[PDB]
């Protein structure tokens, strides 16, 4: 089946939880194994230790950028950058994982968990998951956002990996 994957996330210094996705492997095969192998951390980078950078409430909670903490880097498990591989999840409401970018076919490590059904994203970022578990972890890190996105907290991935 889709795999299974955690964020366990502390806010300054202090753990917050659990934060479990399925990656829709089905629908989106790269991006979903990319997303995977980041958490895992097998190719010898990822996301432990990195930040949620970004975070707006109302809207979403960003994270990723494991190369620069501010939102101008990261990087795939293919190369720097990988085309947009369909649009054909939506973002149909809180707890949809979906894909940061800079414009088309520029996915890389960043991504973003909506708190909130973001339509207006729908074609222009990859959905490829969901939060199976943890909505309440991620209402906690939307707490410390603002409306620059700016964070009140330091969020950061201490742990994670795959479950299944
Ligand atoms: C049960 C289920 O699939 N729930 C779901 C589906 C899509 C997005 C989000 N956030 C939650
Ligand atoms: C400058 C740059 O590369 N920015 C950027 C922003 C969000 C996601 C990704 N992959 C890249
Ligand atoms: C981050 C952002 O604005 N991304 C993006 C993706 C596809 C098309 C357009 N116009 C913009
Ligand atoms: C197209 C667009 O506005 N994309 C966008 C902008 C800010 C944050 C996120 N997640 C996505
Ligand atoms: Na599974």
């Amino acid at each position: 089946g889709n795999p299974l994957v955690y964020l366990d996330v502390d806010a300054n210094g202090k753990p917050l939880g659990r934060v479990v996705l399925e990656l829709k492997a089905d629908v989106v095969p790269k991006t979903a194994e990319n997303f995977r192998a980041l958490c895992t951390g097998e190719k010898g980078f990822g996301y432990k230790g990195s930040t949620f950078h970004r975070v707006i409430p109302s809207f979403m909670c960003q994270a990723g950028d494991f190369t620069n903490h501010n939102g101008t880097g990261g990087k795939s498990i293919y190369g720097s950058r990988f085309p947009d591989e369909n649009f054909t999840l939506k973002h149909v409401g809180p707890g949809v994982l979906s894909m940061a970018n800079a414009g088309p076919n520029t996915n890389g490590s960043q991504f973003f968990i909506c708190t909130i059904k973001t339509d207006w994203l729908d074609g222009k970022h990859v959905v490829f998951g969901h939060v199976i578990e943890g909505m309440d972890v991620v209402k906690k890190i939307e707490s410390f956002g603002s409306k620059s996105g700016r964070t009140s907290k330091k969020i950061v991935i201490t742990d994670c990996g795959q479950l299944s």
